[PDB]
Order: structure tokens, then sequence, then C-alpha cells
């Protein structure tokens, strides 16, 4: 009798998810807008004060993307015309107000067209990126010092990334890292001179004549890879008419002897950093720790303080290798590891002793270190109730690895089972996150003993909403395949009967160390495939799946487009079986890693499916980046693995597309996993005469996500599908 | 007759037609190819001899790709590694084997990358472009002369032509004219320095990891036009120690004054050429007449024989001035014109005075001229039965204009309505192809007395064949929209019942000039949609369209989707009456300008439409090349005709779309209408919501021609109209 879940009630996004985004500012109090208004909050009490009323600024003349304050909280950074580059980066304008006086800084602005800004991590000290450029502000009304001068647009990056560095390394366009006491700025330099340049058509706005090629210096599988070089700074003895002297610091000689990258930097004191490089064969990185030199203002890395990780299983890291988590002291550090079993874990190491260990053992894996005192290490993990699809969080005593405490386990058991967290400085605070599996709970707790303090927001807004729409639910279990354990979700309509024969939408992603199967609330296409369209929604996580230790996630090491493909065919076939699915009725669709998923089943001769979409797929991995493929796939040549590169393309399997009804769909602008792809694909179906159907969307990047983009290719997929299950 | 034609049988070529292709070498003989024979045919007696064995070349090893025989027989050009280029423009190499010998010549070899080459009219010189620059053989064994050092890719043409010259002026990669002795050789320079390229990507072969950028100087409506310069070279004053001396004619004083095009180069006499020249605004026209200075060697264009062309209700000539044919003494001259009551009739000019004299008149038009003898001038009208989608062979008595003799109209009034001709030199004889409405037929003649001495190929093979196949039949016949006959054609399922209701697919062309409905004999797609499917398709000749005079063709001027578009609509509304058609399924598509006007019409909310195709559509003539658009558009700018470039866009109309069910369609590599016309369409429909479906082909161009997509086109268009139509 109730309305049901539409797909206009997706795209319009009716039913809306209430967040709690706050950022810790001591280890008592935070930061929080609320009716646009910047406040602090006190932990402890709750009671909370205006920072920035937001009446400030309505005579400013910009609307204002984004803000960050002083640490030392006397300024103020505006953003505004803000204009997006790809995942991460982006270029914005900025002001700087003095939160003392009633002022706007008007002179020695930071220009227009930067492409980063920082605070320092305490003061009010900047470090800006422009032109590929670095410079520091020391105070907000100075001019700023020149750090590098090298930066060539395209070519040499000094703080930022370049693209497979931003997208593949350090999620992130910055590449500065300052110091604990904001003494030095450490920074990366880039160097893509020989990079080979992917090239790509902009059409713009309909008054545009002439298209706009894009250009970017994209690496693909086996090319020229940009090197990097690594600098310190120190931000203290800057010189108005003496260049700034930045001093390097060299990769490992083990580095050096081949293409290799910096894949992370954490500072572990004040005169200390840290720095993990990998080998471009990612079977092999280093960690270095460098000490600061009082008399000579150089920095070394002492050998016989390095880390080695190494593995013969697959690579190093679940995409890269792990962050390190120091003691305050910095002798030591606290650090993910594959254990022997194969299943990651927290490491302690010291930093001059050599072997490690474990203080988490078992059948089940660290998703993350969260916080450390002195007294505590908390993290998260899927130990709970043994299903790897759930995340809570957990606190050791350091005393005695064996006490172990979970903090989330049996707050709202049956409402909360996938936490995230967020520590105040110092672990004296926390907000807890529930994402899942019912409405998201965002609570606020103090360590102490752990009492619960408050609740932040509990979206009961939306809950009174939901008990007025058909719902559908979840189905969180596995099946059996070899032996072996394995997750499945299904969504499922409201009121389900299992006597009767449902239609099945396989939902794959399948990428190596991911999950589709997990306790966490969406409201989503899927739901209202459930909702109004009695859609059985599947998704399932075969080998090469993360979250259950190595055996299964390594099971794909250097063969892409394998056991993952299979998997997803045996779990089909098994949901064929069940008595509620219409084996005739199952369809199979993915974006990106899931369109070349999709389209490898497509193209297997299974049979078992009915039709599917692909949307933005990887068709050949030797057209994609680099740092991904490399690292699952090794190299594409004849002595390493040319063989299974060319084996696993979806246009090897043209033929068996005319047993299946598919629809590929690519936005034209997308530089991340190019139009390049799903036109190799189209070309292969061509010249074997295979009908099908195609979409593309004219200056869409990989998200397709501009606001019509996304109703419209939703809205072509939902007809492909309604259709396809002959569905009125 | 029981089996059917299909799509199969279209896209196959079960059923061939037979053609007669010959090329004659004088007044009495003429080349056929038989296997892979050259034959040599005495026309007045009928009597061949093998001129070039099938078996010649065995051992020559190279794919020999097409000949060419010098007009002296004594050598013959062969090509070979043809690579194409655009409509009419390719490289190939090229070997010539002596004839009187039986040699191959291996010294001097024209080189590899040729551009082009032809022989001069008579004898065995040689002209040739090679890396944008001309060379001159006199003979074939003999050290090439080299006329032009100017040449550079994309930049400077000498001899060939750019983009816009192929495509719109001369269709032709040639820019090369000899004059008849073989002495003069003329040339036209073009400069393309500051003309804005069009680039899109080309994917290629699977094994290329990054798409190519094809780069192609391209001005679009408005934009920096190529220049040109013309140069005539005597060919017999060249030496080996010396440089070559080449003679430039200037453009008329009134062509300088602004942006221009060189038009049309004939030859007059062995000592006198006829340059036609157009003005940027299409509609005023210069024809110089040029001659050699025996004395100075120099070429002088006297200003008392010059001849303008205006229009002043449209645009000169149909696609451009029409072509003079001169009598032999080069003193006078015959050519098309627009009458003073509009319509296009041969005009007799004097070469030093002034006018000309009209020598046909009427209600009809000439379509070409064909042979100019001392007693006669040939031609081809639309006279016979006041059909202007019929062509009969015409002869007039030069000395009496009033005593015409029509050729053809009764050969065979029922398999015959549609000719063109092929004169020998000094029109001793012609070859007859009748292309329908029955079978073609192909049939030679003799001029003295105009006797039929023997059919050269009467199709009998399909004859027998077709009358197995449940063959469509062709209405031919008109409707009157004011007072105005305008033309329309019907394919019409074979067991037609006027007492049933049919589906129509309306197939739209409709761009200026053009002529959908006519009298041609063809087996193609709408064969297979009439004979399979019982689909009726219908075209028709609205306001715009040709050979009707220029109240018709002109109604269109500075208008392009405006009249043309509304006729169709109009048409199909006259086609609703009919108690043979059914309403709830019309649809449209068309192809190039016929795929605009189907959006066009699609959008523009008449409800006649249920759903259409557009196959590399027009959508914004700003997008389209500044030759074609302008002639009929003006120039994009607010002083001209800014206002109609703007409010004739398919994007202008994209919410009423929403009403009919769209299918677009482009190759990715399509020079000649970018795919961007198509990416511009898709996204306006995307921003306003609008569902349709698309395919893109990958490195198709404009025709969509390689086997395999040709098949996969019409294969996904016949599955979207049979399903627009409710038809299994
Ligand atoms: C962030 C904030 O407003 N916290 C205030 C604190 O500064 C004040 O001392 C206290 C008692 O008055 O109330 C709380
Ligand atoms: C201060 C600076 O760097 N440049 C400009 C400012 O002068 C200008 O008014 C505006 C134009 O974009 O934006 C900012
Ligand atoms: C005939 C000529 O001059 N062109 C060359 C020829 O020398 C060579 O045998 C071949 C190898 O690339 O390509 C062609
Ligand atoms: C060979 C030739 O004609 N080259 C000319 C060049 O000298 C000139 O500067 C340019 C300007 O449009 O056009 C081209
Ligand atoms: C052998 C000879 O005469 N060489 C010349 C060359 O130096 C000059 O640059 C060119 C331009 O006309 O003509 C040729
Ligand atoms: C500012 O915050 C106040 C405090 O609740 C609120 O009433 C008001 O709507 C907000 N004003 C604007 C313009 O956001
Ligand atoms: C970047 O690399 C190229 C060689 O790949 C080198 O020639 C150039 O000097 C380098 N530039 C800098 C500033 O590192
Ligand atoms: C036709 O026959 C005549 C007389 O026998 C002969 O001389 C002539 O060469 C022949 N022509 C052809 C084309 O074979």
């Amino acid at each position: 009798s109730r309305k049901t879940y539409t797909l206009t009630d997706y795209l319009k996004n009716t039913y809306r998810l209430k967040l709690y985004s706050l950022r810790w500012i001591s280890d008592h109090e935070y930061l929080y807008k609320q009716e646009n208004n910047i406040l602090v909050f006190n932990a402890e009490y709750g009671n909370s004060s205006v920072f920035l009323e937001n009446s400030t600024f309505d005579e400013f003349g910009h609307s204002i993307n984004d803000y960050s304050i002083s640490p030392d909280g006397q300024f103020i950074l505006l953003e505004y015309n803000y204009v997006k580059q790809w995942r991460h980066s982006y270029t914005a304008s900025y002001d700087i107000y003095d939160l003392n006086k009633r002022q706007l800084i008007t002179e020695e602005r930071i220009p227009n067209n930067t492409q980063w800004v920082t605070w320092s991590p305490v003061g009010h000290k900047l470090a800006y990126v422009w032109n590929n450029d670095i410079y520091v502000k020391i105070e907000p009304n100075l001019p700023s010092y020149r750090i590098t001068w090298t930066g060539k647009e395209d070519i040499i990056y000094n703080g930022i990334t370049d693209w497979v560095y931003e997208e593949e390394v350090f999620s992130a366009y910055s590449a500065l890292w300052w110091s604990p006491n904001g003494t030095f700025l450490a920074y990366a330099q880039f160097n893509d001179t020989e990079v080979p340049l992917i090239e790509y058509s902009f059409y713009s706005d309909e008054s545009l004549q002439y298209p706009k090629t894009v250009r970017v210096p994209y690496p693909k599988a086996g090319a020229v890879n940009p090197t990097v070089k690594f600098f310190v700074v120190n931000t203290d003895s800057l010189s108005s008419v003496t260049n700034a002297t930045s001093i390097q610091i060299t990769a490992p000689a083990s580095m050096l002897i081949g293409d290799h990258y910096l894949c992370d930097v954490t500072w572990a004191t004040q005169e200390r950093i840290s720095l993990q490089w990998l080998r471009r064969i990612q079977n092999y990185s280093v960690m270095d720790i460098c000490d600061y030199d009082e008399s000579s203002g150089r920095w070394n890395c002492l050998v016989a303080r390095q880390h080695i990780e190494m593995s013969t299983t697959g690579w190093v890291g679940r995409f890269r290798p792990s962050e390190p988590h120091f003691t305050l002291d910095g002798n030591s550090f606290y650090k993910i590891i594959s254990n022997e079993e194969g299943y990651r874990h927290i490491c302690y190491f010291q930093i001059d002793k050599k072997d490690c260990t474990f203080i988490t053992k078992g059948t089940w894996e660290v998703i993350g270190i969260e916080a450390l005192t002195s007294d505590y290490l908390y993290y998260i993990s899927n130990e709970y109730k043994g299903m790897p699809g759930g995340r809570n969080l957990y606190k050791i005593q350091l005393s005695d690895y064996t006490k172990v405490t979970c903090l989330s386990c049996e707050l709202n058991p049956e409402r909360c089972q996938y936490y995230s967290v967020s520590f105040s400085k110092e672990a004296k605070y926390y907000q807890l996150r529930c994402s899942g599996p019912g409405l998201p709970l965002y609570t606020l707790h103090s360590s102490v003993n752990d009492k619960g303090l408050r609740v932040l927001e509990d979206n009961s807004a939306l809950d009174k909403m939901l008990q007025n729409v058909q719902m559908p639910s979840k189905k969180l279990d596995f099946i059996i395949l070899n032996e072996t354990k394995f997750w499945y979700q299904m969504i499922l309509p409201p009121h389900f009967d299992k006597s009767k024969k449902y239609p099945l939408l396989l939902d794959v992603y399948a990428g190596p160390c991911s999950q589709k199967a997990d306790t966490v609330f969406r409201l989503n296409w899927a739901t209202y495939l459930a909702s109004t369209e009695n859609i059985i929604v599947a998704s399932f996580d075969g080998r090469g799946s993360g979250y259950q230790g190595d055996k299964i996630m390594h099971a794909i090491n250097r063969r892409l487009g394998t056991f993952e493909v299979e998997d997803q065919i045996e779990a089909a076939r098994q949901f064929s079986k069940m008595g509620f699915v219409d084996n005739k009725r199952i369809a199979i669709w993915g974006w990106s890693y899931g369109g070349y998923v999709t389209s490898m089943v497509l193209g297997s001769g299974s049979g078992v499916f009915k039709c599917g979409i692909a949307v933005a797929p990887v068709s050949r991995w030797e057209y994609y980046d680099s740092v991904y493929t490399e690292r699952y796939m090794g190299l594409p040549t004849p002595e390493d693995n040319l063989d299974h590169y060319r084996n696993s393309t979806v246009m090897s399997r043209a033929e068996n597309f005319k047993q299946v009804e598919y629809l590929l769909i690519h936005g034209t602008a997308d530089d991340n996993v190019h139009f390049q792809q799903s036109a190799q694909i189209s070309k292969a179906l061509v010249d074997v005469g295979v009908d099908f159907q195609a979409m593309w969307y004219t200056d869409e990047d990989h998200g397709i996500a501009s606001s019509t983009a996304h109703q419209h290719i939703y809205t072509h997929m939902s007809h492909f599908i309604k259709q396809c299950f002959s569905l009125p």
C-alpha cells in the first residue's frame, strides 16, 4: 500500500542521509559547520561557540567552495573560483581572512590558479603551489619565498603529483609534507619529460567551433614512468635575496638500480622523516629513516636502519605498502603487515632492531591503525562474528597484547556493524560512525573509560520518512566454492517470497582487494531495482577479493581477468540453483573494473546471463596505467607477462557476445580509463558481426557525474534492464 | 515469386548490377576489362583483341590496384600500395611497364608515396606530385624535373588540393591540368598556413598503445580559408642544369579585393586557358580567358574577354559555376546558365562579345553539355514528359537552334528514362548507359546517323535471377503544395494491396539541389525494407531541391533547415491521408544532410513521426566547412547571417525529442561531418533529459563503409526500425 522507492527518488535524492563532519582541533575541541556558521565544540561537556559567523562574507562578492583555518587559529583561508581537474586535483583562488581584525589581507595575496595550499601543522605558515613551483609565506601579509624554480606545465612538478601519482600513488594532488614543528617543508618533485601523452577531444560548449584536444602525460603499462626526487627545506632560515636551499634525500641504492616510486612519506619526529619506496615490479619495498644533522644541515638515512618488505606471493600492501605509525619518541612504529598465514595484522618494529613482533593474529584482518598513545593502540578489523564484510574498533593495551577490548561491537549490534572512527589529538575523545547495516549513526565518546558521551546524528528524520516506503532488504551470507567460503550480498525486493522466481542482477566490481559484500547501508540504483522493479540485485566477493587473507587476494597475481571472472559465473550459477532466482533472467553489470569483468563474463560463453551492462570498462591491460596494472600483471614484455596481457582482453572473446545482449557506455572525456578502451571493444564486436548497444556521453569523465549525465545514464540502464527482464 | 529480397542479399550482394565501363582511346576505339584482361574494341565494326593479358603481371610481386595506359599506347602505369585518404585523395606506388618491349622500366621510377600521377593527354609525358611538389618526366626512363620547391605537409600544396578544395571545389585530389599539346602544365598551389585544424582520435589496431591524433586543416564556416595561386609551366623548355620557370596567372582585380576561390580550369586551345573564379560570398563569379604571348613567354588575361556571372536570388551554379565547352577554335563557348525565368539552359558566348544567346529554353533544365561538334551540340536534360527525375540525350543543330532531336527518349520508353552518355573523341560514337526504371542497358551508337551499333550489356543474367525474387515496385509521382508540383517516390511492397495499411519510412536527404525522387533503378536497403519487411519507403523533393529551376532551388538560400524541413513533414502529412499508410507507424531516416533534416524534423514536434534514425548528421552549420556552408548560408557574423546560423541547430530542438524515438549514429573518424556534430547533439539531449539510442563506429569515416561496419549499421538500423514498427 505505501509508495515504492523509485528511480526518481534515487536520481532526485529524495531520501537524504544526514552526516556529521567534524574536524578535531586539539585534544578536546572540534570544528563543525551548522546552519553555515563555523562552530567549536567542547567534547567533554557538549557546548559550542561560534568561530566564524554565517553572515561574515555576504558582501565578499564570491561564493566560497571551501575553507581551512590556521592550526594556531588566527587566520582562515577561503577557497573560491574552484575549477576541478582530476579526482583529487583542482585549481582555485584564495583570500586570507585575518580573524583578529575584521579584515581580508590585501597585499601579497596567494595568487590565482593556485594548485594546492596548506597551513603548517602549527602556527599559521603557508605553503602553496603555483605553476608547479613551491612558495612559502611565513606571515599571511608578507611576500612569499620561492622554493623551486623548475615548474613547467606537464613536465616538472614540485609539491604536486602528476596524473599517475595523483591517482595511483598518494590519492592526492599534494606532494608537500610539513614537519610537525613546522620547521621543515618536505616535498617531492616529478619529471614527466618522457612520459607519453594520452590525447583526446573535448567539445565543450555548443559555441566552441573547433574541438580542443586534451593532452595528459599518462604512462600506460610498460611505458616510461615519471621519475621522482625528494627534498627538505628548512623554512626557518629563508632569505629575501638568497635563493632557498632544498636538501635532496636520495632513494636507497637498491631502489636506484631501476624504476622505482616514492609511495609514502611520514614525519616521525621534528628531526626524523620516514620514506617508503617501492620497486616498479611491486614486489619489493624499502623504508628509509632519515635523521637531521644539526651541525651539517644534512639528512642521513642509515642503512643499518632500513626496513625491507618483500612478497613472493604477490605485491606489497593492499594497494601500496602500509603506513607506519610512530611512537611519540620516534624510536619505534606499528605497521600493518601480512603474516605467515597470509593475514594482514599489526607488527611492532623497533627502528634500530630488524625483525618485528606481531601484536594481532587470527583468521581476520586489520583494516587500519587509527590512534596510538603510550597506553593503547586503537584499530579497525573485520574480526567481529567472523564477517569480513564487517568493520569495528578495537583497543589493545600495550603492556599486554592479549588484552584487547572491542569498542564498537555491542553499542548497537543489529543496527551498527560497520564503523569508522575519528580520534582527537592524543586519543582523548573519538567520534564513531556506523555506516550500516541500519541508518548511519554518529556518536561521541570519551576514551578515559570509553563512556558514550552524546549522540550527534541519528538520522531519525530519515527513519520517519522511510517508514512510508517499500524498502528492499539485504541478505549477507556465504557460499562454498572448492572448500572455501565466499560472501555475497543480495538486495531483496519488499515482501520477498521464497516460493516465487525473481529476476537477478549481478552487480560486479571484483578488482584486486575489492569488497562488494558488506554491512553498509546504501540508498541507490539497486534500491530502486529491488523496491519498484522486483529485481534481486546480488553482489559477490570471489578470488582476488580483499580483507580475507592473501590466499584469496593474491590468487589473481599476474592473472587479471581470470579467477575473479570464473568465480562471478560460479556464484551466478549457484544463485541460479537457489529456488527464488529465475535463471532465464540473470543480467550482470559493472562500472570500470566492473565493466572489464562484466565484459569478460559476457564473452565467456557461459550461457548463464541473458544480458549485461559494461560502463567505462578496461578492455586490455596495456591501455591502463603502469602503476595499477604492473602491480598485478608485471610488465607486458616477452621476458615477463606479455602472454597473459594478451590472453586477458575483452576483444579476444568478441564472438561469444552473439549469445548475449550487451549495453556498452563510456564518457568521451575519460582521462582515467580511456575511451580508447570502449572504442576497441566496439570495433572488435563490429569486426565479427555482433550487434549490441552503445552510449557515449560527450565530455563526461570516468564517473559520468554531472547532474544530467548521472540521471541519463541510470535512466538508460533502467530501460535496458526492465526490457531485458521483459518488465513493463 | 516466393523468396524475398533480403538484408543479407543487400549486404552480401547476392544480386549484382552488371556494368560496361570503357575508356575511349580514339574516335573509334575503346578499352574494356573482361576478366583481368584489357581488351580493345573497334566501335565501328565490333572486332576486338586482347590489348593486355590478365597474366601479364603474375610475377610483378605486388598486388596491382589500377592501371593507366598512355595516350599513345606505348606505356602502362601500374598503381600499387594504395592507401585511402579522403573522398578522392590517396597515395600509391607506381610502376611504368613498356609495351613495345615487354619490360618494366627500372631507371628513375615514380617515387613511393606518390600523391598524384597523370599522363599528358597526348603522348607519354608524366606529371606527378610527391611530397606536395610537382615533377615532370618527359620520358618514363628519364630523370624527372622539379617544377616546385615550396611543398610542405598540410601547409603548401602544389598540383594537388587541400581538404576543402578536394571535397567542395574540384571534386578531385588533382590540381594539375595539361594543355592538349602536353606542352604547358597548368597547376594551382594552395596555402593553408592559417587554416585551423580539426583534430580527432584514431584508435587503429589493438596493438597500438596510445591513440593517434589526426590533424587536418579544415576551414569551418567563417574561418580563415586557404589562399590559391595559379601557374603555367612550359614542359618543353625544361633543362636539367636550369630550374623551371612557372608563369603565374593572377586573379581578376575584382576577385583580389577579398577572399575568393579558384573554381574551374579548362584549356580552350593549345595556347588559351579559361579560369573561373568565385567570391567567398558565392553570388559573383568571373571567367578569364588567357593567352600565350609567343614572344614574351607570358600569359595575358584580357578584360575584353572577361565574363561575369551573378545570382540575385541565390548562389551561382548548382554546386558552383558551370563548366564551359569551347568550340575547337577557342573563340566561342557554350555553358549552362540560369535564364531570366530561373531555369538552367545552354548559353552561347563569343569570347570578345557581350551577353550570350540562349540556345535552349523551357520549364525544365539542361543537366549537362556532353559533346560538341562542328554541326551539333549534344546534351542531357529532363525535358521528356515534364519529368524532372528523368534524363535523356539530346541533339541541337548548331545552324538552327529550333531543330532539336531526342536521341534516347524512345529507345525503350518503359525500361529507360534515365540516361547518361560517354562520347568517343570527336564525338563519332557514344555509349548510352540507361539506369532505369528497369534494369540498366548499355548500348553503343554512331553519331553520323544515330544508328544503334549493338547492345553492349543488357543485364539479362540479373533479370532472370530477380524473376525469382518477390521484388518491390517503384511509384514515381508528385503532389501539389501551393500551385507547385513536388515529386515524390515510393518503394512499394510486392503484392502491394492499396486497401491494407503499411508502415512508412521517409528516406530523407533534401539538401540544396538534391533529387531523391527519380527513375533510377537501385538494389539497396529500401529494397530489403520493402520486399522482406513490407515497409513502404518514400523519398520526397520539396523546396531547395534541384533541376526544377531556381524558384524551388533558391527557396532555401540563407535559410537551411527551414522550408526543406517543413516540406518533408507536410509530405509525410500527405502520405498519412492516403489509405495505405499506417500513421501510427511513420519513421524518418537520413545520412549527412538527411541526417540533419531528420533530426530537425524529429525535434519539430509535428507528431507525424514515431521515431527516426540519423547517421553522421550535421547539427550546427558553424561546424561544417566554409565552401559548402557559406554557399547557402552566408557568413556567421552579426552583420551577415548569424541569426539563422543560431536559429537552425539540432541542439535548440532537444526538448521536442521527448516525443519520438531517436537513433543517432556516427563514425569517430568522420573528417567531413565531424564526430563533434553528433557529440553536440547527444550532450543537448543529455542536458534536457531525453532518452535516445546511440552508436559510434570507431575509425569509420563519413561513409561508414568498411564492409564489416557497413553490415553492422544496416543490421543495427534494421532492428531499430523493425521494433519501432511492431514488426517481427
Ligand atoms: C544563520 O544562523 C542562524 C542561527 O540559527 C540561522 O537562524 C540563520 O538561518 C542562518 N543564516 C543564514 C543566512 O544561513
Ligand atoms: C627531467 O628529465 C630529463 C630526462 O628525462 C632531463 O633531461 C631533465 O634535465 C630533467 N629535469 C629536471 C629539472 O629534473
Ligand atoms: C579489327 O579487325 C581489323 C581488320 O581485320 C584489324 O586490322 C583491326 O586491328 C581489328 N581491331 C581490333 C580492335 O581488334
